């Protein structure tokens, strides 16, 4: 599909059995997921943004649906205001930035 | 362009005549630069992403050249990790996600 920018990029996406609304992220390396009490190991994390850090937790090899469209990889745990796809998952769907 | 997103989507821009590196970032609603320069009146505002909120200084009506496509709108100047180019530019310029 094609998503114009008007709006936020929100998709509904599929992880660890749930339904989550999540932001299309160009500008995000990584995959930053609302905080759930998800099993799995993990190692800690601080990642950086506008407003300073937050202690996210590291997950490899999480299967994620991203508006009907599967990817594996990274997702980083923690309290994100909003459910981010990043960088190292939107490559994975095929997402492009055109103009 | 057609921009995949293996790499950090950074591209030059222009803004009060000065050459800055800047990132296409669909996840922000508007644009964000490292503290400069800029003349006119501003406005005080402030901003939260995933670490809190920051102080910034909103200047309305800048031209500024990104990647070579002209765009005329709101500029928050304030301690920003990374220059940004938000959806309110991104727009501009006619930039879409595309899958
Ligand atoms: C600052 C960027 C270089 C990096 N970020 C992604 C960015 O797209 C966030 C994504 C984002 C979006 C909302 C809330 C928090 C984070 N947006 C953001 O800070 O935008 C601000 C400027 O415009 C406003 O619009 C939304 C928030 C404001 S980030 O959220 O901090 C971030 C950093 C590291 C990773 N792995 C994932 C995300």
């Amino acid at each position: 599909p094609q998503i114009t920018l008007w709006k936020r990029p929100l998709v509904t996406i599929r992880i660890c059995g749930q339904l989550k609304e999540a932001l299309l992220d160009t500008g995000a390396d990584d995959t930053v997921i609302e905080e759930m009490n998800c099993p799995g190991k993990w190692k800690p994390k601080m990642i950086g943004g506008i407003g300073g850090f937050i202690k996210v937790r590291q997950y490899d090899q999480i299967i994620i649906e991203i508006a009907g469209h599967k990817a594996i990889g990274t997702v980083l745990v923690g309290p994100t205001p909003v459910n981010i796809i990043g960088r190292n998952l939107l490559t994975q769907i095929g997402a492009t930035l055109n103009f």
